[PDB]
């Protein structure tokens, strides 16, 4: 029932609540900023690989605000 992870529109950090579809959370490491968004379990897994094949570390974990690491 609604996952709440950070979605970054530009550079802000806001707790957004996504639908049951996007029950996972996307977080990609960047040497400058970070990628943050809600993402459907499968989708986030598949997008995990697209970015992680480029060399950008990513995670799709399940928890509010879970899209984080170096906090």
């Amino acid at each position: 029932m609604a996952l709440k992870c950070f979605t970054r529109n530009g550079d802000d950090r806001t707790v957004t609540t996504c639908a049951e579809e996007q029950t996972r959370c996307l977080f990609v490491q960047l040497p400058y900023s970070e990628i943050q968004e809600c993402k459907t379990v499968q989708q986030c897994a598949e997008v995990l690989e697209e970015v992680t094949a480029i060399g950008y570390p990513a995670k799709c974990c399940c928890e509010d605000l879970c899209n984080r690491s170096e906090q």
